[PDB]
């Protein structure tokens, strides 16, 4: 539970916002890319990693399941690559809402960069900070310090 | 202490890599940049405090805490602008041998990758992880979680 991440992959401007969530958490990281590829999928989670004990990866699609680079990035982070497969329904309507909830955040700081990367940045700091009680920030900190406990 | 993080910029390659250092466990994220600018540091601590609670920051030198657009992401974010002048000597020591350590593992992995910002991104993961025994990345959730509680 506290290891397990799920890679999301949707677009705006004709770009592609790239996230990962912490699924016990709703904890996300995000950056933007000018297109989904083995090498920008395998980067991020070289980041992600670093940054996070990340034991699982569920991936958003089966292009990044069979990626050799992917799972080249997978194997040197020490990360289980797995598929995404929704085997509960509700898996896919979790990911959805939390789209639309993205580009709503993006839409409401939009005007307060040029660059997309920026907003989307903004979009993630306001994402883990919504106290829904407490904030998606912190649920991972107490779940992962929870383990290692 | 939890929310305290120290910025740091050092050279290779003629790239600038700039870190932040979460003070009281060694916990570190780092990105290469091509020049160490307001708008890069200003957009890597909106990053950085999308991730983690940043409450204050010690800027690594005068123009980054001179930058409007660095006063600017540490509005926007919440992160209370601060100096770097070590009034503690023992923190450049400490910045010194990060630094020393940070370009040994570059090394460690140079070969690994193609690009500096890949082996940075290693290099962050293994300092991560290394055990001292628990971990700098162990070490950052405890301090974050007891904070919390
Ligand atoms: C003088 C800065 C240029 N921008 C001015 C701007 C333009 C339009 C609207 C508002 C603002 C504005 O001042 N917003 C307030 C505020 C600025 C700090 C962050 C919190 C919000 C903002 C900015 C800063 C760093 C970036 C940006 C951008 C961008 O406009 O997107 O883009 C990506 C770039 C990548 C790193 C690299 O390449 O250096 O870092
Ligand atoms: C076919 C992939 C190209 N590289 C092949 C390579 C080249 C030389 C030596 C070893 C290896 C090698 O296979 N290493 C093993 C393994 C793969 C990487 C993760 C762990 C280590 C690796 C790589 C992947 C993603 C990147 C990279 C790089 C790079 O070479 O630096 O550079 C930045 C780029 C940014 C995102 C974007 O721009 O897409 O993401
Ligand atoms: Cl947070
Ligand atoms: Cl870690």
């Amino acid at each position: 539970s506290p290891g397990i991440w799920q890679l999301d992959c949707t677009h705006l401007e004709g770009k592609v916002i790239l996230v990962a969530v912490h699924v016990a958490s709703g904890y996300i990281e995000a950056e933007v890319i000018p297109a989904e590829t083995g090498q920008e999928t395998a980067y991020f989670l070289l980041k992600l990693a670093g940054r996070w004990p990340v034991k699982t990866v569920h991936t958003d699609n089966g292009s990044n399941f069979t990626s050799t680079t992917v799972k080249a990035a997978c194997w040197w982070a020490g990360i289980k690559q797995e598929d995404g497969i929704p085997y509960n329904p509700q898996s896919q309507g979790v990911i959805e809402s939390m789209n639309k909830e993205l580009k709503k955040i993006i839409g409401q700081v939009r005007d307060q960069a040029e660059h997309l990367k920026t907003a989307v940045q903004m979009a993630v700091f306001i994402h883990n900070h919504k106290r829904k009680g407490y904030s998606a920030g912190e649920r991972i900190v107490d779940i992962i310090a929870t383990d290692i406990q």
